């Protein structure tokens, strides 16, 4: 953990500061790019047009987060990768969704993760999660191995999602990324029993085991539509869920209460928590880049975009 927090260490220094966010919210899109230009961004920031925003966002991200697994081993890189192929997962469900839409790549959001934005790209243009699995493979992606497997079980999208998480985190079973990693099955358990709700199949078919507050009750509730199940975690990190109705808004929340969760990492500069803070800040950083530049892009509604950049 030594090296992997030292370089940890030498990467945290470019990560953009709250006067940056505070500032974009009011930026005409030249001007965004003006601002984004002077940032650690600038170096891989080649146009004028939304794409290229997005694109070196991408592009800074896989040399400062992305790497990361590559240049460490033992344990170090067991949690830093974790970390990674999570969004992998994360990545690859949206892709999948996107697809089931018919909505365009450029729509679909991808967090830092293990594979380059050109692997991305050629899975959403495969024909089908068959191709899409054989595409994943060349890198030697686990989710391509993941994948085959729940496709010979279903090809539902809300199923193949869900189970592609539970095999996921499964694998993952086998401190500070310990209570970390806890929350984010919470997290997912109630993602899925959201996107399950009403399909009347067995919640033991789906519940992760290793969360903290989301007990297996609270995600049977939710999954055969007991939308009160939200509004009672009061006392939970997961408080701000009240009056959660719709899976947009839901993601929303986890999204701030995962954030919160890792930011406690600072407090650990010579352990996990330093690169888990890290990772964490910088998908954060990612995510409000890729809504404020399109704030500034179309001219959206700032209150909207607002509430959307912002963790309470």
């Amino acid at each position: 953990f030594a090296y992997l927090n030292a370089r940890v260490r030498v990467r945290r220094g470019t990560l953009l500061k709250e006067s940056f966010f505070q500032e974009a919210l009011d930026l005409s899109f030249a001007d965004f790019l003006r601002l984004l230009s002077e940032t650690v961004y600038g170096g891989e920031l080649a146009g004028q047009g939304l794409p290229d925003v997005d694109r070196a966002v991408l592009r800074t991200q896989a040399k400062l987060v992305g790497d990361l697994p590559r240049l460490v081993t033992g344990e170090a890189r067991e949690a830093v990768r974790l970390l990674l192929l999570r969004n992998d997962l994360h990545n690859l469900q949206a892709l999948l969704r996107a697809k089931a839409t018919g909505r365009p790549f450029e729509e679909v959001l991808l967090l830092p993760g293990t594979l380059r934005e050109e692997v991305w790209r050629q899975a959403y243009e495969a024909q089908d999660p068959a191709g899409m699995a054989q595409v994943l493979a060349v890198p030697g992606h686990p989710l391509a191995r993941a994948l085959r497997a729940v496709l010979r079980e279903t090809q539902d999208l809300a199923r193949v999602e869900a189970l592609l998480a539970k095999r996921f985190f499964e694998d993952v079973a086998k401190p500070a990324l310990r209570d970390y990693l806890a929350l984010e099955v919470d997290a997912e358990n109630l993602r899925t029993a959201f996107k399950l709700q009403g399909s009347g199949l067995a919640p033991d078919a789906f519940f992760l085991k290793g969360g903290r507050f989301v007990d297996r009750v609270r995600f049977a509730r939710l999954m055969e539509g007991d939308y009160a199940v939200l509004d009672e975690l009061s006392g939970t990190p997961f408080s701000g869920l009240s009056g959660v109705r719709d899976l947009k808004a839901l993601e929303r929340g986890l999204r701030c209460v995962l954030l919160k969760e890792a930011k406690k990492g600072v407090q650990d500069p010579l352990g996990v928590g330093l690169v888990l803070a890290y990772v964490k800040e910088r998908e954060w950083e990612a995510v409000r880049l890729r809504l404020l530049a399109r704030r500034a892009y179309f001219g959206l509604p700032r209150a909207q975009v607002e509430e959307e950049v912002v963790c309470p």
